[PDB]
């Protein structure tokens, strides 16, 4: 499994500030063993791909489940590809819990993005009430299941565990808590899909990661990389890229 | 003195090559000074479209969120839309409301923020078939317009688009006279609840089925001030609709 560092810019930046960030990213030495992906705001997918060096891949932050249609405000994997992006983030916690995207919709997006030739960063994770009621496994397994049932080929998927229970709650995850969930996820893939899928699928950590914390997280045997939030908008992202070095 | 307004909502259609062809057609087209023309591309192509379209055509975003930056993966802000050279945003479109579950409250907040950020707003309202058949057209469109109104300090940068959602994909058709009835009622609501100044100056555009053949009759209705066009906005037929008053 190649180490995978994704940067989720979320709804941040303008051409000036993003252009600057991109200059900083273009100066990064990307390790030969590490795959790097940046997810700009949708209005800047095209802009970012044009300005970023090809050593960094571009992802969309979301997409819909058909190629063209009467879906005001949506983009398709076809448009994503057309702008030179090769990845899409699907099932992000904000899509699920702010915007109410169901597991079934997320699964249908995943199959369509994969069929169009995109890589997919598929996100799962439990909230605090779910964790504290003891149902972390039930939640993340069902989210992973609904994805799994809506797809066939696992080679272009990266799984991203998001400890949603650590977002603005006053709790945070230790590296050991992250490892524990990643290990259970890998175990789910083994028992529900195949050994081969379990062994080759990157499971990346989508919780808080900084330049200070990235190496300890990366050393966890079942943590294969990151989907970075806030630090992805800073030079600090370049150091996170180096987490396995 | 209400300037005729024609919006083209490209929805989730096209790629750089095919939209480039469309833009070529629009650039070559005669736009009467009469008319304010606005095109809304897929969000991935707002920048692309603004760079290639002649300045006689304004660019809209198809949706936005309600804060300037934030942890809202998949969203764009009015600041981003303006940064890409677009001067309008479409809000409350029937697909946002009914396919993607956007509440009146959220739409009102978006309108407020977009207006505060300097964008124009194409604010969409309309009733479904079940609401129409229950006799509650007025109640529905008045409540939607009210929520939008509660989130307004200035009306000069707003265009209201009535979408007869009951008549889009249902088998049912709407007549020019049915469109006019809703439009005059909305304007009456503006007069009673906002001001006569707003009622007299606010473009109320029709967002139902419009083609080259029907646009002229619709445009002649006294309270129909233009169009928010769907499918036909992707075709040269759009130029016929731009010229519906000519």
């Amino acid at each position: 499994r190649k180490f995978f560092v994704g940067g989720n810019w979320k709804m941040n930046g303008r051409k000036q500030s993003l252009g600057e960030l991109i200059g900083t990213l273009n100066a990064a030495k990307v390790p030969a063993d590490t795959e790097v992906v940046c997810a700009p705001p949708t209005a800047y997918i095209d802009f970012a791909r044009q300005k970023l060096d090809p050593k960094i891949a571009v992802a969309a932050q979301n997409c819909y489940k058909v190629t063209n249609g009467a879906f005001t405000g949506e983009i398709s994997p076809g448009m994503i590809k057309d702008c030179g992006a090769t990845w899409v983030v699907l099932g992000h916690s904000e899509r699920r819990h702010v915007f109410g995207e169901s597991d079934e919709l997320i699964g249908q997006k995943v199959a369509h993005a994969l069929a169009e030739g995109l890589g997919v960063i598929a996100c799962i994770g439990e909230k605090l009430d779910e964790r504290e009621a003891g149902i972390t496994e039930k939640v993340v397994f069902e989210q992973t299941k609904v994805i799994a049932d809506n797809m066939k080929d696992w080679s272009k998927v990266v799984l991203a565990y998001e400890p949603v229970w650590a977002i603005g709650t006053g709790k945070t995850a230790t590296p050991q808590q992250a490892q524990e969930v990643h290990e259970k996820l890998r175990g789910w893939l083994k028992s529900n899909v195949s050994d081969a899928v379990a062994q080759s699928t990157r499971i990346i950590y989508g919780g808080s990661v900084t330049g200070a914390t990235c190496k300890e997280l990366a050393s966890q045997p079942d943590v294969d990389g990151f989907l970075v939030g806030g630090a992805s908008l800073k030079p600090e992202f370049v150091d996170i890229i180096n987490a396995k070095q």
